[PDB]
RNA sequence: UACAAGAGCCUUUCUGU
RNA sequence: GAAAGGCUCUUGUU
């Protein structure tokens, strides 16, 4: 076991304006009776699940008198069976025989019943309301099996989801593909009661025309995914109506396999009271030092200059696109437009580029870049025109970031031939950040009280190669804020063993980031806020145990008797929690989604632990997915309001756009550093790969990854 | 490879068949 | 269930 438990909730959030919401969680009436856990062993071990459930029903209907009495038990399909009342077998094991036909053959099955444990729903009710510190996971799987018994028979199971055939609304897609509609069904705990999380979904099947229920797994063209996008395009009201109609049609409250366990489910979505946090003010620079107010999570840079602008004296253009497509007229027009746009933004580009020549292939990247470095003293930036996807991008990134230490920016050919003010403005944001300047900062007086002391913000993420591997290693990236502003971040990366979830060398990189912070700000951080991405809920305990100890070890290696407060937050942006507006007057945009800054820490979240949802971004397509934040550790004793406000404001510090993003800036930066390090390994034994992801000394202290 | 966000194919594969 | 990765597509935007 581990000795680090996640902290409980300090309080509930109060700040922000109240918004009425409806989450796709359905209240569950769980009785206090004890249900009984069994296990079924069937030989051989390669039985189909369909005939497994069929022979389970055959035993129930056949051996009714001997064992099963008058009960209807539930089965997950593979191993374990549950019954609401105890079968008269005690600890005994009974071997029975099942006769079945086959595809021209005959099958004889042997089946055994074994008692396992007595799981209690009273203990679950105690754990759901501040009595037991841990929700009993065995009870959760038992309840999930109970509620997914009949969907596994009426519909066709697909993973954890059930898909039914489309009636009337069938999309032919292409060939024999269809648009079979279904839903993900899961059982989640909450402080108030048990919740049935249900989200609507669709996938291709093979009912076709001259056996139905065959899911598509083969390969086809790109037209099918576009047609399925057009068929399944659902805004927030569309998903809300689909899930509500699905729950009204399914009717769990009339299922006999649910009634024997004495369970009621609510047919309506749970009403949850959210709060829309106000956005921070964005302080720009230049002459006016204009202040931008994010309206619906989006602001602009019109009549605004960078907080610190980098004047570009000498720059180069390396066009790897063909001359006949990307001409000199296009390059000159792009240069003039970029110079005027950057002059508007407080980033003056003085004069024409020193170098502007064409090149071909990734083999020419290193000699051309070496010539650029050795010929033009004081060179600040090389613009790389690329003809779409190419290995030239990976070679350029490897040469500029790890080999030569040259700041480079890649632009597609299509964005040079046809320029837009927004593309050039976003480019200028990238250039200003890549050249050492800061675009904007949070308003220092509009920031939470955490910023009144030296505080570093860390973001971590691990990218793993797909399984069936082991020559390809995993990459762990950690970034750290470098001022009280925080908008500039230093990046540290490591290569580690394949498919490893914890960060093995976290202490070394956190030590490097702390050293860089102490160099840049001349102060050690009194508070370390650690945003960790890509950690599953099962891995929470081992990830916390390894990584909190690694952070403490790094702080000790920095200086004796140096133990700053650490907050460990795990970001999960992939889940099935969907939030909708109860009233139409609070829907935002054509997608009708919740406004940016909507935070939920009630009634759908964890019973006894510091966790919350925050939709910091403004959804413009589909239904917004609010990022989930779980506080695995908190030495600083953050209030809920302060932590949520800080998270939202950190989501407002992303430098690549004038937008509020779904996750805070350090987590996004760690993700980008992991992707960049993956690009650095394209040319590729651990020491050869540890040296490959190591960026140049002139590249280490800048935001190459932006 | 201007950027954000949301979905689908598709890929290993734990499998479930 | 998940690594998120590709492949796109959509909304687009100063
Ligand atoms: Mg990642």
């Amino acid at each position: 076991g581990y000795a680090f438990k996640p902290p409980p909730r300090p309080d509930f959030g109060t700040s922000g304006r109240t918004i009425k919401l409806q989450a796709n969680f359905f209240e569950m009436d769980i009785p206090k009776i004890d249900i009984y856990h069994y296990e079924l062993d069937i030989k051989p071990e390669k039985c189909p699940r369909r005939v497994n459930r069929e022979i389970v029903e055959h035993m129930v209907q056949h051996f009714k008198t001997q064992i099963f009495g008058d009960r209807k038990p539930v089965f997950d399909g593979r191993k374990n069976l549950y019954t609401a009342m105890p079968l008269p077998i005690g600890r005994d094991k009974v071997e029975l025989e099942v006769t079945l036909p086959g595809e021209g053959k005959d099958r004889i099955f042997k089946v055994s019943i074994k008692w396992v444990s007595c799981v209690s729903l009273q203990a679950l009710h105690d754990a759901l309301s501040g009595r037991l510190p841990s929700v009993p996971f065995e009870t959760i799987q038992a309840l999930d099996v109970v509620m997914r018994h009949l969907p596994s028979m009426r519909y066709t199971p697909v993973g954890r989801s059930f898909f039914t055939a489309s009636e009337g609304c069938s999309n032919p897609l292409g060939g024999g593909r269809e648009v079979w509609f279904g839903f993900h069904q899961s059982v989640r705990p909450s402080l108030w009661k048990m919740m049935l999380n249900i989200d609507v979904s669709a996938t291709a099947f093979y009912k076709a025309q001259p056996v139905a229920g065959q899911r598509c797994i083969k390969k086809l063209t790109d037209n099918q995914t576009s047609t399925m996008i057009r068929a399944t395009a659902r805004s927030a009201p569309d998903r809300q109506e689909e899930i509500s109609k699905l729950m009204r049609s399914a009717s769990f409250n009339t299922d006999p396999y649910v009634r024997e366990f004495g369970i009621m489910v609510k047919d309506e979505m749970t009403d949850v009271t959210g709060r829309v946090l106000q956005p921070p003010s964005i302080l720009y620079g230049g002459r006016n030092k204009a202040i931008a107010t994010p309206v619906q999570g989006v602001w602009d840079m019109r009549n605004k200059q960078f907080h610190t602008g980098i004047e570009i004296k000498v720059w180069a253009i390396a066009c790897f696109a063909p001359q006949r497509q990307c001409t000199e007229v296009h390059l000159k027009s792009f240069t003039e437009q970029l110079r005027k746009i950057s002059r508007d933004a407080g980033m003056p580009i003085q004069g024409q580029p020193c170098f502007c020549k064409y090149a071909q292939g990734a083999d020419s990247v290193e000699p051309m870049f070496r010539h650029l470095k050795n010929t033009y003293a004081g060179l600040q930036l090389v613009v790389v025109i690329l003809p779409g996807k190419t290995p030239v991008y990976a070679e350029v990134k490897r040469v500029g970031d790890t080999v030569l230490g040259m700041a480079t920016q890649c632009v597609q050919m299509k964005n040079v031939q046809r320029t837009t003010p927004q593309t050039l403005s976003n480019l200028c944001l990238k250039i200003n950040v890549k050249l050492g300047g800061v675009n904007n900062i949070l308003l220092p007086q509009g920031r939470p009280p955490v910023f009144q002391q030296p505080v570093i913000f860390l973001g971590a993420d691990v990218t793993h190669p797909p399984a069936g591997d082991g020559k390809k290693p995993s990459i762990a990236a950690v970034v750290g804020s470098m001022d009280a502003h925080p908008n500039r971040y230093c990046a540290t990366v490591r290569v580690q063993q394949h498919r490893q979830e914890i960060i093995q060398d976290l202490a070394a990189m956190v030590r490097e980031l702390l050293i860089q912070f102490y160099k840049s700000t001349r102060f050690k951080p009194t508070r370390i806020i650690f945003y960790r991405a890509g950690v599953s809920e099962g891995q929470f305990q081992q990830v916390l145990h390894h990584e909190l100890l690694a952070i403490r070890e790094a702080c000790i290696k920095l200086e004796k008797d140096y133990q700053p407060g650490i907050t460990f937050i795990v970001v999960q942006k992939r889940h099935h929690t969907r939030l909708f507006c109860t009233d139409k007057n609070e829907r935002v945009g054509k997608s009708g989604n919740i406004p940016a800054g909507t935070t939920v820490d009630t009634k759908i979240t964890h019973p006894t632990e510091f966790d919350f949802y925050l939709c910091s971004h403004a959804g413009i397509q589909g239904t917004s997915r609010p990022s989930h934040y779980h506080v695995l550790w908190d030495d600083n004793r953050f209030s809920s309001d302060e932590l949520q406000i800080l998270t939202y404001q950190l989501c407002h510090t992303y430098v690549r756009c004038t937008r509020s993003v779904s996750i805070p800036a350090p987590a996004y930066y760690a993700h980008l550093v992991a992707f960049r390090a993956r690009y650095h390994l394209v040319d590729k034994d651990h020491q050869a790969l540890a040296k490959a992801v190591q960026v140049h000394q002139d590249t280490l202290r800048t935001m190459y990854f932006a």
